[PDB]
């Protein structure tokens, strides 16, 4: 009970004195090491890595001019003319603008954009709703000039919905605007924060990738150049730029490294199709009260809106995490022991001796795995009771019967060869007949006829000589002294009367033959006897009154 | 030194030749295989897996007709009537509208909302700041109407907060609207970027679940009734809506697979507290200067906001991530050796054979677990001074006292019973008394007597015929001949003269009778002789001049 | 072919009844079972975690006074009034502002603020933008007052960029206003959403850490004080504050937990320098028509922008996750049996029992480890064909000669010593010359002389007594009766006549020797004869005409 609790079980191994197994051994751990490592620190598989919450504001600076058109008007654009009030994640700077002024919710003529003309009252439809003329059709076809005419609407008018972005672009000199961004981001988990700008920093800087990569001011213009984008070309209809702030953030007190990489990105497809609202724009209405009268200047702007991405992780060691990974890398060093164990029972097959080694020589000194093999491996069988050893004179092998007999005689079946283990040498360096039967004293088997195939065993396959005529049977064999000898040495006390001791020295001399002529126990244990021995053990050693039983199954 | 590096252990194992076990373990390594690669194949655990940094562009199409007053008004709503600027991941659409126009910051009743009238001016607080009002009051009780009175608040009058929106909702056509999102979606680690319209895609599809899934042109009426809600009801108070899109994107060229999954979710309660702001809503104010005052018009918009999110990840291959899932599954086959080995260890214990067996027959050729049991485990105990095995002629077995001797005398202490090992029947196949006495041949310990008890033990544990009786205990232990053969062996130029070889002799002989009756070596070590045959020895060879030390501790 | 496939290999094992050894496996195997667990549950890793997508409505209730300038001009401050129309995860209040009214497109002398005065026409630039001033400069320095004198810009005239903002701020009052906060979150792969605000919630609540930690009504004066922020200071000029909402969420069943956790932190740095925009403000313009020309009223608007970020994880249960975990750490379950091992690898050394053990008396019991090693490890080397073993009758160990004879006699030749094992009691418990010669029985060797140096071997290194003189080398050796019964014992009719049977008993002899003098079977293939004995030995069966091939090598 207690003691159960105390045990402890260790493999037994075998060690082997070689050069190339334990070159090849310490070769594939330090390769499996170097690579567990190099993954470990290129991958920071040891820290717990977190995404971070961003908080963007922006500033933009910059002045435009304007000098369009029946008077020329002269104008000035300020950041409360070209920019919304959101300052966050993203802004937007106008480009270009097509201004609509004094308009009235009354009827008037859709603007002839893109076919839009009509030839026939009839032809416009009434009460249609068109999100392109953004008006209500009154079924009437209306001359919106001398020479063509377009269906009437009910809309604020006059109405230009359809007219063409300006171009050039007004506020080209948008490109000369400046961009200041702070960005505040903070690894929550890991309770850290910090932000883009810190004390020292040059407030005249404009950013450039390698002069000033840490400059959080930028000119719009340089950021479209960066990617090789036109800003002249994209003012005209607008667009959508990208800039990516990424944090590749390591918050370890010995590699603490926090920094912001800045990069560019068009969001807006270059080929937009026509149909799908190419560029950035949106209409911005101005409402006021004229005389009596609500009206509205409807402004189309065009113009780049800039959004501010903000993505990264902050990773932190944790021993949880170092844990799980070592955890999961400590079964691959075992790569060792499985391609050595492989080498060694692959090259333990007689197969290559036979083909493979003549073939080719520099193979052949690899044969030494045999040795290994036959000292690492112990091959057994399952004992169930159909198996049977079965050893002929003449042959030099054991045959395994582990088929059942199905009145077949034992003699007749073939079964399958193995080998004879070596007899240890250390122990061992002291001083008419039935037609299966093939040396002329086997004898027909007393058992039922049921079970009569067993017996049905000779000393050999082929005719000539019985074992028994060998002076070795008797000395081993029907020897009494020998067998009383064994018997004492088991038992010293052993009475030396009465049947039981004949008994005792039939079974001593069965066993004798059977670890004579099988070495091995477990082949001996299910080793049979040939009708001529048994039947001579028994005629030296006869019962009195009784019918043997023969071979037993031990289990 | 250099021999050390250059060694490699391996596992000594036994081969069963069984086919229950064969099966089994294949079956089990089937199994952890096909788990293993499911799991790796279902959840894409080779894929190293990024989130998305995703842009949304929204553009509403879309016109509406209102027709309300005291004078019957003909409105027309357009894109900049009924929607803001932002055109990001959120955009607004009003459905319905309260209007107070030409507002001025001055004195008036507040409107009757919810139980809001006033019976006297001390009812009213003075400088109280209402929210719910929005004005600060003067602490008088004034005539709102001729039936009703309200408390004076200066604020921007007229008044109108807390006026019941109207129903039906005036935009109720806001159903009928269309919304186009192009999302462009970046996936920054693996270099990988795209967008939600692709070349060929249709431009007068509308978005359907089935027939056009991938179509990102939206009805508002067909998002709501997707899944269930009526446009027409939250119309008149406002909500909102999200539109999800989901990015179950893999990057691998061989399985490259990036397309977008749109769904929809109401986002705001629709069982809301009265006191909580059910649905959505804002004001928003128009400034205008008339005649030389200051005015406001002030428009509380009922709508719903439509949220666009955007999530998912993208997956491309990683060495790394899959060395980690491999190493961290390897441990997993080794279920087959652990399940096999537990089957041994169980039906090998007695146990079964007893209780087990008996009643259930099915269980018995699993009896076979002994023999793998005893080919597998080899088990030894600590060798400790305590230390101690003995060896009754009566009995069959040996007795293990591992108990300190505290002066009661060995043959009393019982121990732990032990069998007794084969005895390599290979090798084998060759040619007054004391109180403690049961054979009459014993002799009291010359020892000191505080370790005397250790020789006080007799070859027997009942009265009858001493083990020295027996002839092999000459031929064995007191045969010359045989011990100076084993002293040559082990000496072939051994001086057989003298003390020393007495001394040897007698060794040789408590070794051979340890060899004899406990046959382990391990056992041998650590046995006690008889006072009987340890006292036969030394009269056989007597030490001339000296104390016999005894027995002594190997370690 | 299919009996291989029906084989399972389980590794030869010895168990030690130990007490030390077993209290430590179990306690290691307790210790790292302990870890694992809390490990598992602690942070959770059988869950799958997923990200929130969140969707924010902010509902801001407050009425400000203002009493500001030449006319004393009393205001009423509301929602419309201070807050802009987004409601979504950032929303902006008002608390300072700095108006100019009535501004048109013209020339006027910029504001001097921070040296912004001017001496002469010359001075300032024509035509330069200069975002400072919001305005292009005419290259003209003009009276701003009597005292100082500005450069003339086109602009929006009057030009009041620089003013500092009011102190003390005229929203102050702010502080008392509170905002509503609906968070709707939902986690799209565990098919989960909840929000904020449930049934039962008290409406008259306001956040507090403690008492209120759940109510999502927020005043901001608490907001700032939570975190020791004067809301007076930053009023002046503004800021950025994140309401950060953390939703620890677990989604099992049995641990339901997801209730969402309130903070505050600043988000613009305090000590932002003068250059770099300090605090947070926006120009929003307000245009009207007056008589027929176009006006614009500026407001600088300087005030909190209430950022919300809104993070967490949502946890489910998942089977894959768990194995993955398990099996990664599986492995950690080999520390007990690996430091075992090690623990008798190393006391098993023989260093320490020189060394060690004597300095410490402590350490001694543990040499018990010897007796461990020995029964878990064989030692075995690479049988190459320079391996030799040679004995000598007057030294008691054997000598590994493993380096190639490059014609120094192998007596010379010192190898390396080694031990001789037990030979096996329980089997053994039975009945002139030349100049490197040292006995006087050795003879020159009859083979080529390029590899004669092999048979160069005398019994012994020292002069003496030949091994021969034995009578054990006659009794095992020479004795033609021993030889004879030991091949019948392999061969039972063998024919004893011819040469054959020379050959056969020549073979015997030297297999005997070898392993009489070397045991094991190991080192006795590779042992090296005498030549005394070996020509002896073929003097006892000599070869009638043939030349002795000597040593082969096995492999
Ligand atoms: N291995 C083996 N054992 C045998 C054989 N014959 C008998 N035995 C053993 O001897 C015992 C039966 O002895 P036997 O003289 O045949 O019958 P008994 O006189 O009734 O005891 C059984 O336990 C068998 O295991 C045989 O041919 N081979
Ligand atoms: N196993 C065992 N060994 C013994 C016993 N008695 C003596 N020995 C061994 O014999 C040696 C002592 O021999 P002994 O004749 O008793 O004393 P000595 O004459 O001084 O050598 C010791 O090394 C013991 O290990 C015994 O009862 N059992
Ligand atoms: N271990 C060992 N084996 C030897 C030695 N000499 C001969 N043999 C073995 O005996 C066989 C050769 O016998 P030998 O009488 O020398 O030559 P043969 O008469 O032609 O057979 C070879 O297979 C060797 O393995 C020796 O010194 N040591
Ligand atoms: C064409 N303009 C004039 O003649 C006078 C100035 C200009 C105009 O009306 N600005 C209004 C305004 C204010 C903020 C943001 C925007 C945005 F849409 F670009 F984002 C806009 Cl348009
Ligand atoms: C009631 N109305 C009229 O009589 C004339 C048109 C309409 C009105 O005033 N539009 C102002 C406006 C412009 C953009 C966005 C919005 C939003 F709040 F809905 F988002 C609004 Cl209200
Ligand atoms: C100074 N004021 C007056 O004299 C009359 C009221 C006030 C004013 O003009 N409100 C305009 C407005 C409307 C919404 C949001 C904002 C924001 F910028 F603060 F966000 C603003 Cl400024
Ligand atoms: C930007 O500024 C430079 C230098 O003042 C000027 O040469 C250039 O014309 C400007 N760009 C535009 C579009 O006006
Ligand atoms: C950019 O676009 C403008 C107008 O579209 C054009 O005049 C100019 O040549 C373009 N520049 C480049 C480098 O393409
Ligand atoms: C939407 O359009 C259809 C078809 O023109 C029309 O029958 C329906 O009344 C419209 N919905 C509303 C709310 O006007
Ligand atoms: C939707 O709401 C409107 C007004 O609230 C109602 O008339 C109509 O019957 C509702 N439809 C459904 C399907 O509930
Ligand atoms: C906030 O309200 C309290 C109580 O009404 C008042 O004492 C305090 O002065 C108010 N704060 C401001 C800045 O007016
Ligand atoms: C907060 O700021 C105001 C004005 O800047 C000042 O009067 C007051 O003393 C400050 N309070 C604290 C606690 O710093
Ligand atoms: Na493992
Ligand atoms: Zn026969
Ligand atoms: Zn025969
Ligand atoms: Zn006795
Ligand atoms: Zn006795
Ligand atoms: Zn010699
Ligand atoms: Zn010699």
């Amino acid at each position: 009970s207690w003691n159960d609790v105390f045990q402890y079980e260790t493999n037994k191994v075998t060690r082997i004195q070689s050069v190339n197994y334990g070159t090849i051994k310490w070769i594939l751990h330090m390769t499996v090491f170097s690579y567990v490592s190099f993954a470990l620190m290129s991958d920071k598989l040891y820290q717990r890595k977190e995404p971070l919450i961003s908080s963007v504001h922006t500033k933009v600076k910059g002045v435009a001019e304007v000098t369009e058109n029946t008077k020329l008007v002269h104008g000035i654009f300020d950041t409360a003319d070209y920019t919304l009030p959101l300052q966050g994640n993203s802004f937007f700077v106008m480009t270009n603008y097509l201004k609509s002024e004094g308009q009235e919710q009354k009827l008037c003529p859709e603007y002839p954009s893109r076919g839009k003309q009509c030839h026939s009252d009839q032809g416009c439809i009434k009460g249609w709703m068109d999100p392109q003329s953004k008006g209500i059709q009154t079924g009437r076809c209306i001359p919106y000039d001398q020479k063509r005419k377009t269906c009437e609407i009910f809309a604020w008018c006059p109405a230009e919905e359809g007219k063409e972005a300006p171009r050039p672009a007004l506020l080209r000199s948008a490109e000369n605007f400046t961009v200041l961004i702070k960005n505040n981001i903070d690894f929550p988990g890991h309770n850290y924060t910090t932000r883009n700008i810190l004390p020292g920093m040059n407030i005249s800087c404009t950013f450039h990738k390698t002069w000033n990569p840490q400059c959080p001011i930028f000119r719009l213009g340089d950021i479209f150049q960066e990617i090789g984008e036109n800003f002249t070309e994209v003012a005209v209809q607008g667009g959508i730029m990208g800039i990516e702030i990424y944090w590749d953030c390591n918050l370890d007190s010995w590699s603490h490294r926090c920094q912001p990489k800045y990069s560019f990105r068009r969001l807006d497809d270059k080929y937009t199709n026509e149909s799908l609202f190419p560029g950035y724009n949106f209409r911005y209405a101005k409402y006021y009260k004229e005389n009596g009268m609500e009206k509205r200047t409807l402004i189309k702007a065009f113009g780049v809106r800039f959004d501010i991405l903000v993505f990264g992780t902050g990773g932190k060691f944790d021993i949880i995490q170092l844990v799980v990974y070592i955890g999961s890398t400590l079964s691959y060093f075992g790569l060792a022991t499985v391609c050595i164990d492989l080498i060694i029972n692959t090259y333990a097959s007689t197969c290559c001796r036979s083909r493979v080694y003549p073939s080719c020589k520099c193979c052949e000194p690899c044969a030494v795995n045999e040795y290994y093999y036959r000292k690492k491996c112990e091959p057994i069988v399952e004992p169930k009771p159909t198996l049977k050893y079965v050893s002929f004179v003449d042959e030099p092998h054991i045959w395994m019967v582990d088929q059942q007999l199905l009145g077949k005689s034992l003699q007749d079946v073939k079964g399958q060869e193995v080998p004879r283990p070596q007899t240890d040498f250390l122990e061992l360096s002291r001083l008419d007949s039935p037609d299966w039967c093939q040396c002329g004293n086997c004898l027909p088997s007393q058992l039922p006829e049921n079970r009569r195939a067993l017996e049905e065993l000779c000393c050999r396959r082929k005719p000539g000589q019985c074992i028994t005529t060998s002076e070795l049977f008797s000395k081993i064999v029907l020897s009494r002294e020998a067998l009383q000898l064994l018997l004492l040495y088991q038992e010293p006390l052993l009475a030396l009367e009465g049947e039981a001791i004949n008994s005792k020295l039939r079974h001593c001399a069965y066993r004798s033959y059977a670890t004579w002529r099988f070495v091995s126990q477990d082949m001996a244990d299910f080793a049979i006897l040939p009708s001529c021995c048994r039947w001579k053990i028994r005629k030296e050693f006869p019962k009195t009154q009784g019918q043997y039983s023969g071979f037993k199954y031990p289990y």
